[PDB]
């Protein structure tokens, strides 16, 4: 499923991401836009044997089990396939753990390269939240 911008913003706000750990809703929508372009089915294989899954591109080496990643841990206790559903609940709950893992949102490289330090409030324009 491909979310509309505000549609995703509403979904995230509904799951408690607005201002979570001090990160405004705009930061999460911006991270989603550049990590997967709002596509819940987006996947990106990395050269280390792991793969990134879903709207927030969560990595299989430490967060979810896809059964084909060497020395992988499953800290979010879920199959990576669950991160590819139209319902973002699984992704959000896992993301909440990742953002509290000691690196803030720096865990998402696309957020760091395209959102960090910018006027993220723009990603929430026109939305009736």
């Amino acid at each position: 499923k491909v979310f509309g911008r505000c549609e995703l913003a509403a979904a995230m706000k509904r799951h408690g991401l607005d201002n979570y750990r001090g990160y405004s809703l705009g930061n999460w929508v911006c991270a989603a836009k550049f990590e997967s372009n709002f596509n819940t089915q987006a996947t990106n294989r990395n050269t280390d044997g792991s793969t990134d899954y879903g709207i927030l591109q969560i990595n299989s080496r430490w967060w979810c089990n896809d059964g084909r990643t060497p020395g992988s841990r499953n800290l979010c206790n879920i199959p990576c396939s669950a991160l590819l559903s139209s319902d973002i609940t699984a992704s959000v709950n896992c993301a909440k753990k990742i953002v509290s893992d000691g690196n803030g949102m720096n865990a998402w490289v696309a957020w760091r390269n395209r959102c960090k330090g910018t006027d993220v409030q723009a990603w929430i324009r026109g939305c009736r939240l």
